[PDB]
């Protein structure tokens, strides 16, 4: 139990808000004892903000922070991710002593309140460059000092990837080489890249997954789902469908717990 | 150092021998002070063994160890990797107190003799599942005990991937959670996936690469190289041509340093 600790997510629009709602629903499903917070920006509709208030204990309105870094963003073919600097506001939440930030395209599969035993900055490795942590799940300590240091670093130097992950890795640069306890097990941030790349590892380690991360351009809410049979249509060359269990769980939670609040 | 430590590689045939020759040449180029050893099996031709003897300090003939694990191997679409259990013979080399095993599809870009400061088992994370180490570059201590333990585990339980990496990760299972000094920086084993997946990270960290690993089915020696222009032909869908400088370096060393030894 912890009144002064929270899970925190971010949505800048109504599309990612569907993700945030499924994430928050999943944290409730697995009996979290912590608070649930969502950072939301003005593009989130008034009606959607009210729906977010049913799942989250706090809906906190913040300003969009945008890197404007088209060079690095287009490099990744993710031109829309400049607005992920808005994550930095999570450090302003000094009403909490410790928080876990989770991307709105994540989904909880088991209680993960034991993340609160960790200290800032604890994160899992990124499969794309595993000496960087993935910033979709991380344990941090709100601080007006750290907040301002990060804003300043972002303003002066920007981010090596145009989003929050580059700047967070640069700021928390000791991660790869210092304090193995700050390496969250990969099962706390299992990104589908690893769901499909080294299938033997998934086969032996994947059932222990605590959090799945639907990293990449096509998000769960972009699929066509049939609730009668519980199937999605898959583009003839779609990776996420290696182990579609996770996407179907996303859609079952959305269909049962969230969609009826929206339409 | 001089006499009692070694880099060790493996080739079961004359194709991967071209890899071992380029690797060994690269280790000499960057002025290693350690011994160079290659494990070779009977499929390696007599003429190729003689060429290997011009680059390596010793060619050690060993028996092929084959998992026969079609199920796990076909699952990775690498049905030929059952013979990678032959790597386990590296622990039999008790003429050395400490060694670095390197896959025959690796290439050294800088002196990496400081690896001998590390202790068994030190290895870099695997991008496919980064709580596993990649077994293409690892620091180990030869031991008749460890050798026999590994052979026995392979005989009785096999490997989760049908190759050496699964069994090595299973045996050395503390790697992800214990002793951060046994995490080699990813620059000591910079593999394919990561050269093309998270391009911004390569752009800021890739210049520091010490070892490139041509992981995957298409090996450098399977490309068609034109020495006049210094280009390769690529199949229109080849991700590893995003940053082709490593492949061309491989071919430059092959063409300039290895080819004269094959006369
Ligand atoms: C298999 O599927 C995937 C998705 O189509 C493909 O993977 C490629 O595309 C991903 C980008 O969509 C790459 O992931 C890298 O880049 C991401 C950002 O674009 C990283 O995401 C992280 O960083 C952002 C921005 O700073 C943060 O806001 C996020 O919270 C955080 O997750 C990701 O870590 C990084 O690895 C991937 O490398 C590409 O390979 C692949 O092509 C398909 O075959
Ligand atoms: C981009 O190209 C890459 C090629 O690198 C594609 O990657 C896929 O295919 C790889 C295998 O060819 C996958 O790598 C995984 O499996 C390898 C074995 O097949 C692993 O290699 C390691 O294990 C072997 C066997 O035990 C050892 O002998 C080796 O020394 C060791 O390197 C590798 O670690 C593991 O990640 C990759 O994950 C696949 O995604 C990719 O599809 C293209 O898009
Ligand atoms: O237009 C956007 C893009 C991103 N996000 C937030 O930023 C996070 C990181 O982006 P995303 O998960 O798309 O990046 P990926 O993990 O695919 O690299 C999302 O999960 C959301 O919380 C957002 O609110 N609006
Ligand atoms: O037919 C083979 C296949 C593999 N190897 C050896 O085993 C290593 C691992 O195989 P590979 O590098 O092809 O696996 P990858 O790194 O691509 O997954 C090689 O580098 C070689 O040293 C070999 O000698 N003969
Ligand atoms: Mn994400
Ligand atoms: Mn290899």
């Amino acid at each position: 139990s912890m009144t002064d600790q929270a899970f925190v997510t971010l949505t800048t629009n109504d599309a990612y808000a569907k993700g945030a709602l499924v994430l928050g629903s999943s944290l409730k499903q697995h009996r979290t004892t912590r608070r649930l917070v969502v950072l939301a920006t003005p593009q989130v509709s008034d009606s959607m903000r009210k729906v977010l208030e049913t799942v989250f204990d706090e809906v906190i309105m913040v300003d969009v922070l945008d890197s404007g870094d088209s060079a690095h963003l287009t490099l990744m073919k993710r031109p829309e991710l400049g607005v992920t600097l808005t994550k930095l506001h999570c450090w302003s939440l000094t009403q909490y002593s410790k928080c876990v930030f989770m991307d709105a395209d994540t989904l909880v599969l088991a209680n993960i309140d034991d993340l609160f035993d960790r200290e800032e900055l604890s994160a899992a490795p990124d499969p794309g460059w595993p000496d960087c942590f993935n910033s979709g799940v991380f344990v941090y300590q709100p601080s007006v000092e750290t907040y301002n240091q990060l804003l300043h670093l972002a303003s002066e130097q920007g981010s090596f990837d145009g989003g929050d992950q580059g700047i967070l890795n640069t700021f928390f640069s000791s991660w790869a080489t210092t304090d193995i306890r700050k390496h969250l097990p990969f099962i706390y941030n299992l990104s589908s890249i690893s769901i499909y790349s080294y299938l033997p590892a998934f086969k032996v380690f994947g059932a222990s997954a605590k959090v799945v991360h639907f990293l990449g351009r096509v998000k769960p809410w972009n699929y066509t789902y049939d609730p009668k049979t519980k199937s999605v249509k898959s583009e003839a060359h779609d990776p996420n469908m290696t182990h579609p269990e996770f996407l179907i769980l996303w859609w079952n939670i959305f269909t049962t717990n969230v969609l009826p609040l929206l339409q």
